[PDB]
């Protein structure tokens, strides 16, 4: 059951996105091929309603296109260029939908930390099309972690699958942080390591919860960050993070 | 006054002051917006790292200022040490990063309304609203409308239970199909979507159930005049003063 049971130190931040296009097929494959336990990625619906995987609202940064991907219809996605930005041997590679993703990550018996990042008042079509996807093409058998920074979303992903463990994303920690996770029946805090504060990280893991840390790219400080109980970091360079490690 | 703001909506609000010729949540921006006759602004507001609202739109410092960084982990101090405006005109040379304080003081002296967005740091949602209320319950004008408005959840659950007379909006991009359990849920008055997601029906629906419906951001004012006539009742533009004109104009 919860994916937290399984919760490896080190998550590929959008995939190996350091080296890869991040959230793409490539960056899967290379986060699966470097030994990396766990991905994390973003999934959104396209103008069509079908769950996709990308970070912005705009099409701009990571692709050769123009628009909001929100407005955009699948089939216009797919043959942008989602690669070339990041390096031109990557310019084969598209938007992928999240069920093509799940087909790479499970190739390599990777755990997955889907980030639900709605279209904001998209949040129940967003949940209800990528529970459908996932229900019938993850496999039971790998961790699936959901997490978010919007509330609906998360109250959304209880409602459809409860049984799927769920990760709240702030950037800083809630002084109410005990009543939220309580209320939105999380088992972890994903926190951003520049609000990252030892005693209370030491009070949530008191009270039993799994803390995490986005983005961390400096192996110092991921090693300083565990060493003062952070369960585990998203990273663009997870493979260095883990050289660190076993060091 | 400054509650039941809705009632004093007008069809034009300055997007961050008048934006497009000032840069964005300044004081020129905001004098901008006054001098040009505009009713209402719109501005964005978090905390510093040391706690105090301040009026600013991103979460790193790097596109409209000369700093980098966090602007929620930099002291009010240091933030005022950067150029904000330079990077519109070298004639916005001195503008600064606007306290909340700063910018009621200049939106005031116009007798415009604000309708201020709360963007707060994520996870701080509580205390950006609080320190956020303390200044505007000291310095408002009780005779200038106020509105509240967010995308984030928590900002606007903080919003009606520290201070529930002030008006509140959700924003968002898309309609929700479920509008009407959101806005009661919120106890909000007006939805603010992205323009793009203009779906005349859903926004007759929700203009006929009481609700007000606002789009942003809009500097075409062939469109403005589209959406109007389509029930729309006000736009966030970045060029106010020309949206106001096509309106003035129309015959
Ligand atoms: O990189 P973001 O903006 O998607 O947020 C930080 C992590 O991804 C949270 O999962
Ligand atoms: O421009 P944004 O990103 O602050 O979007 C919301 C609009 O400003 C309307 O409040
Ligand atoms: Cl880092
Ligand atoms: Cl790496
Ligand atoms: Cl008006
Ligand atoms: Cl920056
Ligand atoms: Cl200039
Ligand atoms: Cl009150
Ligand atoms: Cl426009
Ligand atoms: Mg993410
Ligand atoms: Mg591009
Ligand atoms: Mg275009
Ligand atoms: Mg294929
Ligand atoms: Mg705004
Ligand atoms: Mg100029
Ligand atoms: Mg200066
Ligand atoms: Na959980
Ligand atoms: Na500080
Ligand atoms: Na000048
Ligand atoms: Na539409
Ligand atoms: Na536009
Ligand atoms: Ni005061």
């Amino acid at each position: 059951q919860s994916a937290y049971s399984f919760l490896p130190q080190v998550i590929a931040h959008r995939g190996s996105s350091g080296q890869a296009p991040e959230n793409t097929l490539a960056s899967l494959h290379l986060a699966g091929q470097q030994g990396i336990k766990w991905v994390e990625i973003d999934v959104m619906l396209s103008g069509d309603g079908i769950p996709v995987i990308f970070h912005d609202d705009y099409l701009s940064r990571t692709t050769d296109g123009d628009g909001l991907i929100y407005k955009t219809p699948l089939a216009e996605l797919k043959q942008l260029d989602a690669g070339s930005w990041k390096g031109q041997e990557y310019q084969q590679e598209t938007i992928p939908t999240l069920l093509e993703a799940i087909e790479v990550i499970s190739q390599y018996g990777m755990g997955l930390n889907l980030e639900l990042k709605p279209c904001e008042g998209l949040e129940e079509e967003t949940i209800a099309a990528s529970v459908e996807v996932l229900k019938q093409h993850w496999p039971q058998d790998l961790p699936l972690l959901f997490s978010s920074f919007n509330y609906f979303a998360l109250v959304s992903a209880k409602a459809l699958w409860p049984e799927i463990a769920r990760g709240y994303n702030v950037s800083a920690i809630p002084s109410a942080w005990q009543e939220r996770l309580e209320h939105l029946d999380c088992a972890g805090l994903h926190i951003h390591q520049s609000f990252f504060d030892v005693q209370q990280v030491s009070d949530i893991k008191a009270a039993g919860y799994k803390v995490l840390a986005f983005t961390i790219n400096d192996e110092s400080l991921a090693l300083k960050l565990y060493n003062q109980g952070l369960d585990a970091v998203f990273s663009d360079y997870p493979q260095k993070i883990q050289s660190a490690i076993d060091s």
